[PDB]
């Protein structure tokens, strides 16, 4: 029986590299972006959770799934969510953008295995209230996360914040190719997005959630800009516990 093969043998996680997005069923709706308004515009007031969270049992309602949000990229039906707070003039959030969630959208969200949702926390004051309301007019025209990258990108090389103002916003506008520099530049500076903002940070403090980046990865929370290693581990592990969503 020695000149025979059989399957390769069960390892320890340690060892088994991508043992949960192998036995994981991929979403296929929703992977070309968000659902637009009646005008083709996007509705840029959306944040907040699926449903209220009432105990630690409820975790899986922050993340929306919700087809119109044009804060979110990936599969509405892929079995595992990643649901983020970030502030743009916070270089954890930016070496995350930067230098972990681009190894996610190659290995996982173009899979339709995980989507990401952002989540706006500003915790830096002025300049990452008015950074996030800028993001909120970019995706009212359907370019949060090309927005998001343009901004994060411009920060790779600063140890502390930016400090960005309307005119760096505009620059990561067109940069972004936002095709409305008028409404762009309107909805960046005046009252549209104050309540939502509001609310958006009021809804994170409500779970609690004071540090960015933070992240809610399936049923797991991390705080902080961990090790891009470390976030493939826990999407790995959440993967196994749910491999599939109905
Ligand atoms: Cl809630």
């Amino acid at each position: 029986g020695t000149q025979a093969e059989k399957t390769a043998t069960d390892l320890p996680p340690g060892f088994s590299g991508k043992a949960g997005s192998a036995n994981a069923t991929p979403g296929t709706k929703g992977l070309d972006g968000p659902t637009p308004l009646a005008d083709g515009s996007f509705d840029a007031t959306i944040f907040g959770p699926a449903k209220e969270l009432k105990s630690a049992d409820d975790i899986l309602n922050v993340h929306r799934r919700n087809a119109k949000d044009p804060f979110a990229v990936g599969a509405v039906d892929a079995p595992l969510v990643i649901t983020e707070f970030s502030d743009f003039e916070c270089p954890f959030s930016a070496r995350w953008s930067n230098q972990t969630e681009p190894t996610l959208m190659e290995e996982y969200v173009s899979k339709g295995l995980v989507r990401i949702e952002w989540n706006d926390l500003p915790v830096n004051g002025e300049h990452a209230l008015a950074a996030a309301k800028a993001g909120r007019a970019a995706a009212a025209q359907g370019k949060f996360d090309e927005f998001r990258k343009a901004l994060f990108e411009a920060s790779r090389n600063v140890s502390g914040h930016p400090n960005n103002t309307l005119k760096d916003f505009e620059r990561f506008a067109r940069n972004a190719g936002v095709k409305d520099m008028e409404r762009f530049s309107r909805e960046a500076q005046d009252s549209t997005y104050d309540e939502v903002l509001t609310k958006a940070a009021d809804y994170a403090h409500g779970l609690g959630v004071s540090g960015t980046p933070a992240f809610v990865v399936g049923t797991q929370y991390i705080s902080g800009a961990q090790p891009t290693e470390e976030f493939i581990k826990v999407i790995e592990s959440e993967l196994k516990k749910s491999p599939t969503f109905s």
